[PDB]
This record gives C-alpha cells, sequence and structure tokens, in this order.
C-alpha cells in the first residue's frame, strides 16, 4: 500500500485499502474509514465494483436524468466519491472551511457554501436526490466568482469548479458533447 494519503498526499495514521494500494487518514476518506470491516475497500473500489456490476451504468447520460435521482446508496456513494475527488485537489483549502466577507466593493453571498458543509449534510442524508448536492457544490464557486469579481483569486473558483465538473462528467456518464 501507499504510504501517503491518497487524498491529502501526507503521511500520518493511515487505513489501507484491502483491494487496491490506496491508503487514507480517517477523516479524508468519504465516508470516514469505517470502525471495523476486515477486508475494507475504498470508496474507489466501491465505485469500480458498481461499474463492472452493471457495465451499462458508462453509457451516456443527460445531466438533467441524472439531477432528478433519488439519492438512494448508488448514488449516495457516487456523490461521496465526487466530493472526496474535489478535495484531492490541494485548491479546495480554499472551499473546505467556513468562509467570511468583508472586501470594499463587494457584499457577501446570500447562501453561504462550503465543502465542509457539504460533506456534513450528505452524511446526515439531508440530500434527496443528485440535484441537491451538485447544486450546492456549483454555489460554492459561483459565490466565490460573484464575490472575487475582478480580482484575479477569481480563478481558483474556475480551477476547482473544472475540477468539480469533470469528474461529474466521468462519475455520472454524461454524454460526451462539444
Ligand atoms: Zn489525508
Ligand atoms: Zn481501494
Ligand atoms: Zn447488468
Amino acid at each position: 500500500n501507499s504510504n501517503i494519503c491518497e487524498v491529502c498526499n501526507k503521511w500520518g495514521r493511515l487505513f489501507c485499502c484491502d483491494t487496491c494500494p490506496r491508503s487514507f487518514h480517517e477523516h479524508c476518506h468519504i465516508p470516514s474509514v469505517e470502525a471495523n470491516k476486515n477486508p475494507w475497500s475504498c470508496i474507489f473500489c466501491r465505485i469500480k465494483t458498481i461499474q463492472e456490476r452493471c457495465p451499462e451504468s458508462q453509457s451516456g447520460h443527460q445531466e438533467s436524468e441524472v439531477l432528478m435521482r433519488q439519492m438512494l446508496p448508488e448514488e449516495q456513494l457516487k456523490c461521496e466519491f465526487l466530493l472526496l475527488k474535489v478535495y484531492c485537489d490541494s485548491k479546495s483549502c480554499f472551499f473546505a472551511s467556513e468562509p467570511y466577507y468583508n472586501r470594499e466593493g463587494s457584499q457577501g453571498p446570500q447562501k453561504p457554501m462550503w465543502l465542509n458543509k457539504v460533506k456534513t449534510s450528505l452524511n446526515e442524508q439531508m440530500y434527496t436526490r443528485v440535484e441537491g448536492f451538485v447544486q450546492d457544490m456549483r454555489l460554492i464557486f459561483h459565490n466565490h466568482k460573484e464575490f472575487y469579481r475582478e480580482d484575479k483569486f477569481t480563478r481558483l473558483g474556475i480551477q476547482v469548479q473544472d475540477i468539480f465538473e469533470k469528474n461529474f462528467r466521468n462519475i455520472f456518464a454524461i454524454q460526451e458533447t462539444s
């Protein structure tokens, strides 16, 4: 197994996957690494199994159909993975914890949003459909763009949103288009 966490790329107290060489800090993995369970399979392994059990799940989908899906176990897992993929980028640090807004010439967003809040929401089963999760994720970056206006710091929102959107299209097998 790897000697660094797959998400944050640091060493420390790591839990190793039994079916692939990835390792995780307890609260870097999503969901948090489970108490017992030997063997234990990580979220990358669990997602791969879904695809392997239903190869047709990789055919193209319309985003509008994906968003209306109810958050049954497999969609819940897919959203957890997609959130994890965003935390894997080091630029996620900017969006992880609760933000605050005091900048000359800007007003804060009406509905602040951040990754740790989406993480809690997922953990507490607060989303009933994929759309709930996706809307909160996209709101993070939209609030950032709106607040930072012409500051070049706006680009961090663009960059992390691109990571999100690529991974959304991959995980939920959205039909490729130009
Ligand atoms: Zn970690
Ligand atoms: Zn694994
Ligand atoms: Zn089948």
